[PDB]
DNA sequence: CTGACGTG
DNA sequence: CACGTCAG
DNA sequence: CTGACGTG
DNA sequence: CACGTCAG
């Protein structure tokens, strides 16, 4: 009798795509969590975000979907939780990361800077671990005022009132190999949704997993054996993001992956040379292999 | 192998009790929705809330539970979504309504005044409809600031950061009889979590079901056929709360039975007459009986 | 790599 | 809106 | 009815 | 804390 006309629906079921899964927040119009698994093969290939378009997820009821009109002109950028750069292997997978079900309102500088560098480090880990799992998502955390009152405040944007998070979180779980007798590596990080420089190290944003679960109301990787050997990812690995020089270099390399015209190449080396940087052996070895191909 | 260690858990599964069900919000430490079914029989009985105590729900993971320490001294009252008064028929059901999984931080005046009167009206509906279903819960809505920005802002209380809602909602669905071909009657209401006098009629807080679903991120009564004719409950019924005199007389009537001394009983009568409220014959019967017993 | 912005 | 251009 | 508080 | 007392 109680359930004669059904229980209310919260819409939090896991939604699976080609190379990520998420749970959606219908009230805030953003994901609660986005889970991915990266390996060196996934991050290679010819998929190109220039052929992709942000758009509502066709599997989300339109009443609870965000739309591009919510974001454009808002002063907030569209920030993908599963990044396009993790899906070079499949045009379909990359396009599915442009569904707004994967997007939160993100500070432009953060999206293009510190958070970008965290994503780059997650990819770097596949050079050292066979398997890497990442859960990313938004948070709206309280601030404590001087009188002890704790208050959650956040902006909502657009006709659809899309929630702008105060912070973003990432949980990284890395397994060296399938046969490894070695412990798993785990780290949880919470970063404010704002411009962050190159000075603060990633460890300054590290939190215990239990604290993140309390803050987010989520349980991550719930099948994990609690007596298994898990260590702090920042003690068995570096947790070292790219510095300015290496970040500018990396970006330039990503740009030599692409080739459109000569004068473009000119502008590239122009801005790069205004900041010195001696091309290290890697960017050179990757410079000739492409230069030859292009003049061919 | 993306799900190697399981998907993250959000904890929103429906939880069923003797005479209500709820979905719990582990981040805010309050229910998202509480569903109940009321009839003539369930609101009769000897269940007494003086035998009950607010306590954590033993089925909620302690990590995500509220505790009484979060509420005591906070300035906010414990506000039940499924009310004790709907569970006079069963001491077990009543006890379960005092689990903190059914509780939100509620303005004291609102809890004991306007919201109390809405609850009373839900019970009144069982005099004219055989079956009444009600979904109740908290809401944290934005305000539009002077500069046009829309901001959500709410307090979180206690060491567990229990979220204080800005508003409370109720959806009421009423069915005349199980075999009747009369359309069902439905209403949705959104009330601010603050003191509300006797002046505003309940219809001033009515909203369309669609608007409440968009604001709450929920779909209510998903098995209700919305394409068949459904009546506005404030059209087919009264949506009239008890007015000051009726409310005060009802409260005084219930206070008669609790009075422990002649002083307190007599002061109940004095307050009534001081406000120019006339007692009714039933009230004077109970009052004279109790007064005789306490004097003796 | 991460995106928005201005012209059609 | 598309799409080239620009920017961190 | 709805609740918070003060004492063995 | 459990209980009795008090207030909206
Ligand atoms: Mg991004
Ligand atoms: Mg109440």
């Amino acid at each position: 009798v109680l359930e004669q006309f059904g229980f209310p629906l919260t819409g939090t079921e896991a939604r699976c795509y080609t190379n990520h899964a998420l749970s959606y927040d219908q009230a805030k119009r953003v994901p609660r969590w986005v889970l991915e698994h990266i390996s060196k093969s996934k991050i290679m290939g010819d998929a190109d975000r220039k052929h992709c378009k942000f758009k509502p997820d066709p599997n989300i009821p339109p009443t609870f979907s965000a739309f591009n009109e919510d974001y454009v002109g808002s002063g907030w950028s569209r920030g993908a939780m599963a990044p396009a750069g993790n899906n070079k292997f499949s045009s379909k997978a990359m396009a599915e990361t442009f569904y707004l079900s994967n997007i939160v309102p993100q500070d432009f500088d953060n999206n293009s800077g510190y958070w970008n560098r965290i994503e780059m480090y997650c990819r770097e880990l596949t050079e050292r671990f066979e398997d890497v799992w990442v859960v990313s998502g938004p948070l709206t955390l309280p601030q404590t005022r001087g009188d002890g009152k704790k208050i959650v405040s956040y902006q909502v944007i657009g006709e659809d009132n899309v929630a702008v998070p105060s912070h973003l979180y990432k949980v990284i779980l890395a397994r060296r190999s399938s046969v490894s007798t070695e412990p798993l590596a785990l780290g949880a990080f919470v970063v404010p949704n704002e411009a962050i420089g190159f000075q603060p190290q990633l460890t300054e944003f590290q939190v215990s997993l239990q604290d993140l679960e309390k803050l987010s109301g989520l349980v991550f990787f719930p099948h994990l054996d609690r007596t298994s050997d898990i260590r702090n990812i920042c003690s068995v690995d570096t947790c070292k993001l790219l510095d300015f020089q290496e970040f500018t270099l990396y970006l330039s390399t990503r740009k030599i992956e692409g080739a459109r015209s000569v004068l473009r190449l000119e502008k590239i080396m122009e801005n790069l040379k205004n900041a010195e940087i001696e091309p290290d052996d890697y960017f050179m070895s990757r410079y000739e292999k492409k230069l030859e191909e292009l003049k061919a």
